[PDB]
Order: structure tokens, then sequence, then C-alpha cells
């Protein structure tokens, strides 16, 4: 069974130091819930993606509602159905990327401190009057599952064992240096269909959200309203100003960290620049396992 061969190719247990009902950190509950979970599902159907990084993370949305969880799961699983999303990374071909990422920069650029893949997102930047030139908002959002699909199959494992325990979780920077009440409304339909899919079909990926040159007042109102979001949902979320460089630098090092944003990391500008790279350890031979490399 070569789908057993891949879990044992990367670390199985997040860090001890890692949030409650995490895979190697779980109480008895947690674990009873688990076990007798995977049985409904494994129940009449459902034979993949019954890992437990899989189920912990469902169950860890719900609070631990077997109950609940067992729909996400079934609500997830009836949407990768629809949208074709296993096998997405073969059929999907973003081939406009090299006349749009200008137009709204999005890329995977090397590892934080404790592993994760970092995910810079120049919202501010968003042009989505010339993007509409030469793409759809579907098309769009097809990427993004593309992204998404190429995170969950190639970046984590690699993450995981560049790290030396398991990563699940991504670290995300939203540059919003230039964004405007009229971007924003323009950009809304997007992100809402984004998040729809990000929140449930892709549960407890998001392990860091830094907001970097957020207009002044922005940042300020969020520190009072701060009480509305869960306390878990606060450590990762991040919402600085203009002064944003050595706050990443203490989660990001300066080697990992793209030199525009203060690091040192640099891409070569003639293959396409930082727009069009997707450096890190899941593009490195010490790293890839029986997945091969990630496709581009
Ligand atoms: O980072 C993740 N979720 C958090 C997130 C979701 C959406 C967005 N935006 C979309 C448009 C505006 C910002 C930003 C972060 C994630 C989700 C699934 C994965 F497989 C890996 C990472």
């Amino acid at each position: 069974q070569q789908e057993k061969e891949f879990l044992e190719s990367y670390p199985q247990n997040c860090p001890p130091d890692a949030l409650p009902g995490t895979p190697g950190n779980l109480d008895s509950a947690q674990e009873k819930a688990l076990a007798e979970l995977r049985k409904l599902l494994e129940d009449a159907g459902f034979i993949e993606r019954l890992d437990d990084s899989t189920l912990l993370r469902f169950l860890r949305a719900r609070k631990f509602d077997v109950q609940l969880a067992k729909e996400m799961f079934e609500n997830c699983e009836k949407w990768r159905k629809d949208y074709g999303t296993d096998t997405i990374l073969q059929d999907f071909h973003y081939d406009e990327k090299p006349l749009i990422a200008k137009f709204y920069p999005q890329y995977y650029h090397k590892t934080d401190k404790d592993g994760r893949p970092v995910y810079f997102e120049e919202l501010g930047a968003v042009n989505l009057h010339e993007m509409n030139k030469v793409t759809s908002e579907e098309r769009m959002l097809k990427n993004l599952v593309w992204e998404y699909e190429s995170v969950v199959q190639y970046r984590l494992p690699a993450c995981s064992r560049a790290a030396g325990h398991l990563v699940e979780t991504s670290c995300t920077i939203m540059d919003l240096k230039g964004i405007s009440i009229s971007s924003a409304y323009s950009v809304m339909s997007y992100v809402r269909e984004a998040s729809y899919i990000s929140q449930n079909y892709y549960p407890e990926r998001m392990g860091k959200f830094y907001i970097i040159n957020a207009p002044f007042g922005f940042s300020t109102a969020f520190r009072l309203f701060k009480p509305f979001l869960d306390p878990v949902t606060v450590s990762k979320i991040f919402i600085l100003g203009s002064s944003y460089q050595k706050e990443l630098l203490k989660q990001i090092p300066a080697e990992n960290l793209p030199v525009k944003f203060g690091g040192k990391s640099e891409v070569d500008e003639s293959k396409g620049g930082l727009y069009l790279s997707d450096i890190g350890p899941w593009r490195d031979p010490k790293y890839i396992g029986p997945e091969g490399e990630a496709p581009e």
C-alpha cells in the first residue's frame, strides 16, 4: 500500500509546545474522538484522507464535535467530487500567470522559523481591471485550489522533513501597500469565495497571518475589537504598518525573507523575478520524498 509509504516519509508529530489536539499532543478524550470519528467515516465509503492529521484538523475546527466534523468532512468530500480537485493538478493549467502575476502577486517563498511555508500576497497592489482582460474570477479560484493542493501534497511534506517535525500550516503575509476602499470592493467577491474554500475545505491550515503596511487607522481599530475573535485566532493574527521589517524578521529568518521585505533572500530577476518563483524545501533533493517534486 504505497499510500502508507507516504505518511512514513516525513515526521508525524507536531512539536510538543504546539496547541492541544494536534498530532502527537492528544489527551485521551481527543484520542477517543478521533478513533470513533474515523469509524463513522470509514463506515459506508470514505477510504482516503482518513489519516490522523486530516481528521484531527476537522475536529479541531468543530471544537471536537465528532458529529459536526463528520459533516465538514462530508461536505468537503462532496466539494472535491464536484470541483474535481482530486486531479486538479493535472487538468488546470494557469498559463496566464506570467501575464497577470504583476496585477495580483501571489507567491510562496521559503519557510518560517517553525518550518511553515511562507505565502506572500500583495493584495494592496491588486488590479482587477487589468487582470480581467485575460482571466476570470473562476480561473483565479481554480489556481488557488491548485496552490492549495500543491501545498498539501508537496510543500508540507518537504517542510516537515526539513523542520524535523510535522508542519500542517502556512504563514501568510499580506502587503496592503496601495489598498483603497475602491480596490476593497472590487476584490470582495474573490476574497469571499477564497475564504469559503479555505475555511471549510482546508480546515486549520492557517498557521500565521501577517498584515503589513496596513493603513494607520486600521491597526488601532483592530486592537480594540480584538475581544470579538477567538483568543487562538489572535495569536496567529498580526497587524502592522509602514515599519514591519524586523517584526517579520522575528518569525522568518533574513535568509528566508525576501529582500524587499527587509530580508536578504533574493531571486534571479531574469527568470521571472519573485512573482513567478516557487523556491523552498519542496524543490530541494534533501527533502523531496516518494511523491516527487511539485508541478509549476
Ligand atoms: O493560508 C491559508 N488559509 C489562510 C488564508 C486564506 C485565504 C487568504 N486570502 C485569499 C484571498 C485574500 C487572502 C489568505 C490566507 C491556507 C489554506 C489552505 C492551505 F492548503 C494552505 C494555506
